[PDB]
């Protein structure tokens, strides 16, 4: 018996959709679902989605309240529709699928994954749940992310990280690194070999490794001398060169935190969504150097060092391919005479 | 158990709320209300009205569907609110009571009208449902209708007509003409002697005795002698004067429908709502005279005859009350020599 | 190089999307699109659909103006989208499918109806257009409609009429009566015998057979008489019942239409939208008798009499299957004493 | 002291803003403005323009009440502006003009036409207020209209109708007939000769000359006789060809009116504005014949025969400019061996 | 070629309007703008402006991305409309001007600020564009910024801080200090003597001199003594007074930032746009002292105190007039016995 009046029901008593039973008055105006609290109305929720209020106010109450791969991941993965949840992207304030398997009548495809229209879908499976993990062995296309081991399936450890309630957090009360596993057209996949992005923000950001706690404590000339560092232009692509009008370089996230803790800058977040590689607008606030499209990436520093130094410094212009995530981000490396001149992701 | 989907579900299924058990998917954008029907997204319910829009169908799902008493004669009498019941206004296209007893969770000022909020307002009462004649003697405030005697209650024989779903008809397969009843601080009410407004149609306006029937075959110059109506500004007050920049008289709506036969004209209904005397801007299309305020009421001619016929006419200007629809109406009284000048309704 | 301001360009230039060059300026201002026409803005579209403004008017731009058939056919033979057209929906004022193919980029879901995404869909085809044909044999589900023979595939003769920039005619200009072909799982099908709904309205109500000219011409008894209908309740049925609160009978278009020419009724379309059955809350203007769900069918009032003539009248209640507009129409059939007491249809 | 409770309070008493002191209740939402009548909200204005719904509501209460010059005059004059009023576009349900001199606050560009911003706008001037024929006199762009003689001034007497409250009509108790002035950079231009549209309605089109009611009385060929107009096309241009899926010419509305009184069809108005030249999309209802863009005109038809007679019909394809309405309209002229074939306006 | 499309495709690839050719997928709902990433809506712009969304998207895209005067000084020297650019206002994340030249067709009253519409009107140029000091040279009425000299025309040196993508900076990577001029009919006007706001932040204010240094650092009696300000009350208008229930003086920003310091206080910004002097409601948090009112500048301590020491103090109350920012600031300047009891700026 789904109603409106039911969905805030339980927003209201139990934080979220839980199945209980009972009903609050509801007023809908605009793109707000208010409840009434002894005769004031009191807000609920504030549609940000393209789908129509009430629509979108079920979905978000019957979000996973789970740690669940962060949606850059699911994106990477091809995830088209979730099996019996949904999992709700922070970053847009939005479904992150369009349609829903037995979770909503208004957006809901099916009732069951098993059912034909979704064999051609990537679903997505979450092991956590009784039967989803034999839901998968069954699906023709899909995704499934399990704690531990399935019996014939090899896995692919995912990234320690996961969302929980739009909380990006490597568990510790909670298990966050999840198995993960891919059918194409029946057939179990090998998912390829690939670096994670750390998930980091830039105001409260952390050190992951003793590299990363150096690059942060140590001066410039100190931490490129001391990983022997001479050569691959880390003083533009991670540290910036803020002494022109197009801000040089600053294309790794610890870069931009290590910036941050000295002056402030502004980053405009002009396509606000979950991506590996992320696009931003950024003004230097101390010396006015700014750049329209600055890709940024949170590799881990380690990892990053890795990368460029497996490349080939021999060529003026070329397409690097790293699978970052499980997908395939193509940087441009930048060389002259033997030593890079710069090294960016690219946003496609 | 109250639900939007359960108000939509009785809406597809029953042509109005029923009290019927299920539900209907449906989703709200901006103003409106839809229900998927097969794939495609089908209009049930469009708010005309200033409460939100789920609120404004639920009253309008669950609006009296018997006749009732035009919203004009509900006004006259001073009625606040409606017992177990929504009186839908459909000139207003809107509830015509802000609040409701035993109807709407978010409207609901009580479940019963025999709670003390409901002592000082004057409640409507419909004695063609179980409890309410019993409910009318209990309560401080309100206005009873009746298909027959109510003991010891001295009753007021209301209009012929009713409005049923928005059509104002005299019944002849239902019973349209109710007695009427009102109560102010307890204390039963005579209520006054009274004309009643026709509430007819300017397009589909019918003559209900011989002199309107006259009226409309008539010339009017023979009309006013057959009808010893010399001196009295017919010409005026009834046929309209098309002659000057200022279009002069035309308040009743027989002059209207008969000037309409020969040569339209526009009506500007600038307060749309249902009321005793109607205010409209018009203007004469064949001619261009034009008013601002025209005054118009719909009386029986044979009425209005016997109340102009019924004055004084000594006097240059003088105020003229006539109760019409239980409410004090009043007049404007213009003579000279002993003839009538203009006679019109004042809406106030 | 689709856009806004091209749709616009179109629309002013052409009277719709002709796929011409040029840009006009536009303004979007809630659910309307305006353009500026000598420095003031006119409105080129209102927005009376579930998808964005802009995408509903790209949609309605480039809506099908050649006669196509009427949306309750479609929906009825189980068409889920078009074959790169949009089908508009008149009585809806929307798109009669949610997505497109090779129309536009915010609702397609394919370029080509060959797509994978396409193949559990029942495409609609247009054999009028090229390739249209060939598209329709290899597709896994569709509905097919030419204006001739197609080699090897057994036709259905579609009814005389069809839908031209929402007008319902029969053609004498241009082609209206399609030959229908149907594909279910890549196997195609025997479309059933079916009779036809005339799609006439109350108002320019026409008869299209003798027996309809009686009908309209001659009083109930006489025409009951002339075509030898007594005890088959076409008293109730077809001319219906005002005598009671609750409206009898009265589910033959033809009988709305003969009731209407004497005193006017209210006809409340609950579920706007084009089907084989309406269902309308009706109010008698003249009598005030009611009906909150009177099913209402257009046949031909010799159809009509050929299926309840077809009848046993020996059991009490009864469920009628009739195939109507390709769908399985479901009548209630009310008999005592080898009479029929009612026969409706039920809209489910 | 210019407010929203003012202008409601004057509508509600004065039916348009009249300058009355006095406050109303007033409640916006969305783009609607409702006042408070005894308890329940009455709708007093929907806003339909691309201004602020309190700004619109104003400028709609200030409209002009007076008979005015049609807006397509004012557009074919260059008026940009109108000192000290608001001409309301009742085809549009807008102003006429964006801005005002004199009138409101949030729309003003001055409070007088003299102020140095009017200079470079044509400012419309009405002649029949006190100190406007003055103030166009001193305006270095301006129209100006009167009812009688301005000394010195050449006079171009206007079309026999003007709008009094979106009525159009020849005026019998009111002058609609003008004289005509126009302003360029400070030089009185001479308005050229020409024809004027006459500015009927299909459903209520009246005949003004003896040629007007012979054409809707007669079958064509006997009226193609009686005024010489063979060769002239009339059938395909004025009558109409509904053989072919593209309807031919129906280019004059007296054509579509003489169809209109047998058979319907759809006149859809895509660019709903008032102009001198209309395209609509048709659709016949009887045969199916359509067009996407059909240009028609409503000139009187001894004058659309004047103009074609004074035609060389030496030539294949040719522009013919026509003044109509202050405008050059232009014609296209296709002939062969002597004879018309077709003759049509267009809209640009 | 200009679209929505387009200025979509250009703000998803290039973080703004860069003339890039290409489209998007577009949907657009109430007053935001999506765009289709890979199925899903994904936010490109929320329209906070008085303009149609799609109009204020355009505008926005389109906003100057080089350092431009802060809004505040372009108001202050009457700057009407920008040549060929926007001024985006990101105090009232609007566009700083009502029209535009050279920019979107919806606002544009000019493509070339050389047309006789721009005449008139105070138009800004960028001399760091090509072409823009000569078409200053050709202007009427303009103001221009220049990094460099102008043969023949002295210069106003501006502030040192310019707006870059929103973030009021004195540029280190790029030049904000600009040479300004200004021309009232063609004669190129001397700009006024004239102090300047420092544009700072309370969060986080930084002190441009030792004077500044010293208030940040001193406590209130000892800075007092060391610039030998007694009797100029710094006490009440430079560090406020919160002892009694209105807060007492409080106007210099630069003694807000000393007082955020220690504890905290909300500033309610009720008109929020760029002003020379700002007016909040101020609530201290410690004391609950408050003021409806309170006027705000930021000028350079030194400044402060040399415009104070600069005044007569002989009389009760005075209005003192001061260039800052170009604009004429009126102070009220209190005293008694010799001394200032209060000295503060008012917004007007
Ligand atoms: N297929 C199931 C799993 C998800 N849903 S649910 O509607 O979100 C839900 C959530 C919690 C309790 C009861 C129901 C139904
Ligand atoms: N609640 C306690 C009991 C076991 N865990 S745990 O959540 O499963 C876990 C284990 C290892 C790493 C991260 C999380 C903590
Ligand atoms: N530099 C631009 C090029 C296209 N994009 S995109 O639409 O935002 C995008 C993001 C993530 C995956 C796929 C597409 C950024
Ligand atoms: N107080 C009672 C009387 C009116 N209401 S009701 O909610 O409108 C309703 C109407 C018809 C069926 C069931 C419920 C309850
Ligand atoms: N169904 C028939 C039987 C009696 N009625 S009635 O509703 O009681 C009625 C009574 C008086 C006036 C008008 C109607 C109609
Ligand atoms: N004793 C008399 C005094 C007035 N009334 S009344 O019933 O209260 C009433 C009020 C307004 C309209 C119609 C009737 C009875
Ligand atoms: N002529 C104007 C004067 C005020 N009104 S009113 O607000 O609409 C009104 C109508 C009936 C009762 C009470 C108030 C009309
Ligand atoms: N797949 C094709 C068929 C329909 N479309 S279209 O976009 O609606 C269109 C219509 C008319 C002209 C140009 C384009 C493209
Ligand atoms: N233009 C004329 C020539 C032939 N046609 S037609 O379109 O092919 C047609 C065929 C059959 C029925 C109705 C119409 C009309
Ligand atoms: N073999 C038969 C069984 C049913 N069909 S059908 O074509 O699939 C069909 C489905 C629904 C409506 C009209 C026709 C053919
Ligand atoms: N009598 C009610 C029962 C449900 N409907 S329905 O949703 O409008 C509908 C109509 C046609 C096909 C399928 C569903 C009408
Ligand atoms: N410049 C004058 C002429 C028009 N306006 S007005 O505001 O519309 C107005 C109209 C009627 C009464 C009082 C004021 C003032
Ligand atoms: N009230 C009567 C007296 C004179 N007029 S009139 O307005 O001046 C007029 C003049 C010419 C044509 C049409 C109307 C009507
Ligand atoms: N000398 C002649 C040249 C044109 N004009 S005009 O008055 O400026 C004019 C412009 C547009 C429409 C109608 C009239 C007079
Ligand atoms: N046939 C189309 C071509 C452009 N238009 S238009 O914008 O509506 C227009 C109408 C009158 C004057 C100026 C422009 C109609
Ligand atoms: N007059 C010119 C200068 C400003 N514009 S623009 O539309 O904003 C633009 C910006 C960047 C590239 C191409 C065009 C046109
Ligand atoms: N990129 C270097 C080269 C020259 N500059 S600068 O931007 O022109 C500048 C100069 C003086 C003050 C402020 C800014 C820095
Ligand atoms: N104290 C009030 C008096 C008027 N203002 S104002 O409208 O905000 C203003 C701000 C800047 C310039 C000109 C006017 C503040």
């Amino acid at each position: 018996a789904m109603s409106l009046e039911n969905v805030a029901f339980n927003v209201v008593n139990k934080g979220h959709f839980d199945g209980q039973q009972g009903e609050v008055p509801v007023s809908i105006i605009n793109n707000t679902v208010y409840t009434k609290v002894d005769g004031v109305d009191v807000e609920l929720f504030e549609n940000k989605t393209t789908l129509p209020v009430n629509v979108a106010f079920e979905l978000w109450a019957k979000r996973n309240i789970k740690p669940v791969p962060e949606v850059k991941i699911l994106n990477n993965l091809g995830v088209d529709i979730a099996a019996n949840t949904v999992i709700w992207d922070y970053k847009r304030d939005a479904p992150a699928h369009i349609s829903t398997i037995g979770v909503c009548s208004m957006t809901d495809i099916a009732k069951k994954p098993t059912e034909t229209i979704c064999a051609p879908l990537t679903v997505f499976f979450d092991g956590r749940v009784d039967g989803q993990v034999d839901l998968f062995r069954n699906a023709r296309n899909g995704v499934l992310i399990t704690e531990g081991s399935v019996k014939g399936l090899q896995p692919s450890v995912g990234p320690k990280q996961a969302s929980l309630n739009g909380v990006t957090l490597i568990g510790e009360a909670v298990k966050t690194q999840f198995n993960y596993y891919k059918k194409v057209d029946g057939v179990v996949q090998q998912l390829p070999e690939t670096y994670f992005t750390q998930s980091r923000n830039l105001q409260e950001f952390k050190p992951r490794s003793q590299m990363e706690i150096d690059f942060l404590e140590l001066a410039m000339d100190e931490f490129i001398e001391r990983y022997k560092l001479e050569g691959y232009a880390f003083e533009h692509i991670v540290y910036g060169d803020f002494s022109h009008s197009q801000l040089g370089g600053l294309h790794l996230l610890i870069g931009l935190a290590k910036r941050f803790k000295e002056s402030p800058f502004e980053l405009e977040d002009f396509i606000p969504m979950d991506s590996t590689v992320k696009n931003y607008f950024i003004t230097d606030a101390q010396t006015g150097s700014s750049k329209c499209v600055c890709s940024v990436i949170d590799l881990l520093l380690d990892d990053f060092v890795e990368i460029i130094k497996s490349q080939d410094l021999s060529v003026v212009s070329k397409v690097v391919k790293v699978t970052i995530d499980y997908t395939e981000i193509s940087f441009m490396l930048w060389c002259k005479d033997g030593h890079v001149e710069t090294f960016y992701p690219k946003l496609q």
